[PDB]
């Protein structure tokens, strides 16, 4: 309330400064490129296969190998990589690029519930990582339910 | 048209690859934090002491003090520095942040008047800086154009 990243806060649970800890070290530079392409391929599978109608008819309009490259580039730029997405997109301008979508708090389980999966499912993706990521993805998702709201 | 970035590409006549030419080498490391605080200062005293009404009354709810640290701190973390504004604000968000406002075409030149301004009076800003910086404002402001359309 009064303040996106603070409503994202309170529906999410998840302070900013937990959400951002993603900065105090170079995940990239753990990870490397594949494990973001790996999960962000594995993210998508399970988001195109999604049996919730209501959730993958929001990604109709969109190419799975599209939206992989997408996420997994901004990821990339966002987790201590090189500017990929930037280079080709420009800003990520998470809330104007998702203003066509219906995100709302249902949508925002959903989609952290398949990255969760695909997280899950990740070989290359240590605790401590998984956490800072799951941290960052759902107090966004929950930014993003925001947004779609003001 | 059909596309943020490249609404922001016909409007503002700079091409998306010129206006993320600041990721090919660390302006932070080259301009340190100060040259950057001193831009947004300077950038900011002007919008303050603007005389033209409907531009300056667009900034009347925000603090001078506010809005300079809020600036220069995505800049630091948007030109090679550390990630000062996430830190503490979370995702710039540039369209969702500046949808309260009416981003119009001539409200974008004024900004870019200004700093152009600003970057002039800069002492620590060499050539080559200048136009990548100025590249990324003005089709970042011509971005913020086509996102206040949209
Ligand atoms: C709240 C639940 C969410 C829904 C329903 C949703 C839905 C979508 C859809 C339909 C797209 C377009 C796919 C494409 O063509 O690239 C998209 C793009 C994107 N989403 Fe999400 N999203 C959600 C949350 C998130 C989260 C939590 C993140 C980051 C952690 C994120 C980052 C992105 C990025 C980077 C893109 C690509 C933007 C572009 O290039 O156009 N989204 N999202
Ligand atoms: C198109 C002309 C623009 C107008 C009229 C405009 C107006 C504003 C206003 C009124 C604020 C709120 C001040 C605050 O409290 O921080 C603001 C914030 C901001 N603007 Fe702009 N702006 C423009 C273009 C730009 C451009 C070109 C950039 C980047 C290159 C930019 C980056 C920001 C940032 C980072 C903030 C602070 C966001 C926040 O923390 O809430 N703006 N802008
Ligand atoms: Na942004
Ligand atoms: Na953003």
């Amino acid at each position: 309330m009064q303040s996106l990243q603070d409503k994202a806060s309170v529906l999410s649970g998840v302070d900013q400064a937990e959400a951002f800890a993603i900065d105090e070290s170079n995940l990239f530079d753990k990870l490397g490129l594949q494990t973001f392409i790996n999960l962000s391929t594995n993210f998508y599978t399970r988001v195109y296969d999604d049996e919730e109608e209501w959730f993958q008819s929001i990604f109709s309009n969109s190419n799975k190998e599209d939206a992989i490259q997408n996420q997994y580039e901004f990821f990339v730029q966002r987790m201590g990589g090189p500017p990929l997405y930037s280079q080709r997109k420009g800003h990520p301008a998470l809330i104007g690029r998702h203003r066509p979508f219906p995100v709302t708090h249902q949508a925002a389980e959903r989609w952290l519930e398949h990255m969760q999966n695909a997280l899950d499912d990740s070989v290359d993706i240590d605790q401590d990582s998984k956490i800072k990521m799951m941290k960052f993805f759902r107090h966004t998702a929950f930014f993003l339910v925001a947004g779609n709201e003001l």
